[PDB]
């Protein structure tokens, strides 16, 4: 069921993108701790970052603003469509704010029983209760007893059952625009174009959960910028904060004057330290060349892939957007993923899955050449193992 | 730069920090602050300890982050002096208290699912309790203003008043699986339990085969003096949340429960550097001498608040334990904490409330007596500027 990792395999140390053991096994990391680490392990500038606000103030609450968290917004909202901005820890809390925020926002302006939820079978949002059961897997919002009320499920990429479910008294679509832990599905243009026609139509917002695909993993700064559709409210983490608990939930003015004092709160969000990390993050991802480089490295990746594939014949599908890879298995070897995971962990090669029957690979952003180039060679090594 | 860049749902003090140390702050202008509010609660060693600083570089230069299909050192060494401390065999860590207690509270749902009824679903919490902002934690906290509008709530949740045992006794009944309570109400005006309440809480449970829950985020690691509140108590919850002092301003938080609860769903999850920050705070916090120097620094307060009182005549009740610190405000004075706190900031220290009726005080746990002279002669020159006028 669930990849953990056993006793003998603990990560100690990291530099870049390779990771070393507590038996001092070196692997290379297209894992990125899920997408997390984007710009690997210990990024001087990040850690310079650290260290510096880490000497000066690392948290004050809420009761204030800091210098950190200003500077940071002011970049989120010059490269974005944001207006305003929240900070939290985590991406399930960024989701929080902003489906809490969907629901507020109708409740004030339109009516208190605008309160449909559409999202989409194999989404995932988080494992708070709300978001847990906003995510499209009722395997994991079973059994916690009675789960927040009105939301509906649809297949992601099916704009005709968006279509039949939405009405006026829908306050919220929340998409994922690829789908990363469901099997890296990319939403078609077709479909995420319909998305916001439909939430027009009904005066309802539409809520991008960038938590996965944001903060250049895509190749742009947001998913949203390669499809040219803007959502009411976005999220991001992870990549964010490159390591740091950090979140953030983006919307306009209009929308964020529907909170008021006490709406919506958190202790740490917001944090000094964190956001002098997540500015450090900002500026090396949100450059020409950085996010030119990603596109260059997916294809480096999506070569060593397809010569797996000509070698050994496990590949149905190769898919994702910039350095958010997946691989998908043929019927073959349905089910195996984790076995080639485990496989690629004893050839020194950290990769994931996006469930049973996709390999995923989510690396640094800036993950050398020789990097990919070793790391794919490990993960044809454990292919060969396995077939 | 605040209204223009935020959501609005702070409205932050009219100054920016922008360094501490100790127990000190600086804003923008060079203003010095003395700080008995840390950050409500959470920077229990105060601004820039240089343990704490020692723990974030060095782990910083080693290995920021791990994803929970991995342990890694820091957590490890975390949860075995967390198992080592107190009743737990078995610690979750995640990154903020409300996501701690969303863990709580789910796994105290899914545990009486899966080892009685899926029918076993109540949950009872307390007026005035708070849990955190997440629409579940929000809907176990026991104010309806902050939980009303977000469309449905998660159901199967009573609230009765915090310290009504008898109440308790009337709701409970085999269909409940948790009690959730604060051994002390923080934020709901600084309400110790008291103690016939809390062991009455524990026989309940135990009666209708439900789990004990203390949300410890605010006044768990060492804050009372103890290093959880449940030991000063004497009554063992089932499961305990910690978060705020536990990484003295980095986010990091953890659910505690045993072997047996955990087994529902020795460590699980932990960011490194979170860990490793914890780990030295923790360190700290739990030593004989820190701990004793909580109650020492305690009193120093209170005399000062006596002192303040027998001059202004401004507070009915001084209250809490160890430094977490409650005055409430007389009649006269009723509603008016805000004023106190504005005055406060003015006079250069910071201070918090509990409510609009409550001055609240959360200095770090090892506050030097001369910061604690100086901040509440500051806070004493505040309330006499307010009093003058009135
Ligand atoms: C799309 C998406 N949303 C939300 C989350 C939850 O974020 P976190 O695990 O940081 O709370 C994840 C992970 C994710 O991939
Ligand atoms: C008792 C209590 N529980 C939970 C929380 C929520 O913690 P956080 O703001 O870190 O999510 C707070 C604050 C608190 O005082």
């Amino acid at each position: 069921l669930p990849v953990y990792a056993p006793a003998d395999f603990i990560p100690v140390k990291g530099k870049g993108s390779r990771v070393w053991d507590q038996q001092g096994k070196e692997y290379i990391d297209f894992a990125g701790g899920i997408a997390v680490t984007a710009l690997g392990h210990c990024h001087p500038a990040l850690v310079e970052a650290l260290k510096s606000q880490g000497e000066t103030l690392w948290h004050t609450s809420n009761v204030f603003t800091n210098e950190p968290a200003l500077r940071l917004g002011r970049k989120l909202i010059d490269a974005t469509f944001a207006e305003r901005v929240l900070f939290m820890n985590s991406g399930t809390e960024a989701n929080e704010t902003a489906f809490k925020l969907a629901r507020h926002y109708a409740c004030v302006r339109h009516s208190p029983f605008k309160t449909k939820i559409i999202a989409f079978h194999n989404a995932f949002h988080g494992q708070s209760l709300f978001t847990v059961s906003v995510g499209g897997q009722p395997k994991y919002s079973d059994g916690f007893g009675p789960k927040p009320a009105d939301i509906i499920h649809v297949p992601f990429n099916d704009l005709h059952a968006v279509k039949a479910v939405m009405d006026d008294h829908t306050c919220a679509v929340v998409v994922e625009p690829i789908q990363g832990e469901g099997g890296v599905q990319a939403a078609t243009p077709e479909f995420l174009k319909g998305l916001r026609d439909l939430c027009d139509e009904h005066q309802a917002l539409l809520v991008f959960d960038e938590v996965q695909c944001g903060m250049g993993r895509t190749g742009d700064l947001f998913a949203y910028m390669h499809y040219g559709v803007t959502p009411d409210i976005l999220t991001s983490a992870k990549a964010l904060g490159g390591g740091f608990p950090v979140s953030a939930m983006l919307t306009t003015q209009e929308i964020a004057s529907a909170f008021h004092v006490g709406s919506h709160g958190s202790t740490y969000g917001g944090n000094p330290l964190a956001c002098a990390v997540a500015g450090a993050t900002f500026d090396i991802i949100n450059t020409p060349e950085v996010l030119q480089g990603i596109h260059t490295k997916r294809q480096q990746f999506v070569q060593h892939l397809q010569a797996i594939d000509e070698q050994f014949d496990i590949f149905s599908d190769i898919r994702g957007m910039g350095l958010l890879i997946g691989a998908e298995l043929k019927p073959k070897y349905k089910g195996r993923a984790r076995d080639f995971l485990y496989a690629g962990a004893e050839a020194g090669v950290m990769v994931l899955n996006a469930g049973a029957d996709v390999m995923r690979f989510a690396p640094s952003l800036v993950v050398e050449e020789a990097d990919i180039h070793e790391g794919m060679q490990r993960f044809a090594q454990a292919v060969g193992k396995v077939v």
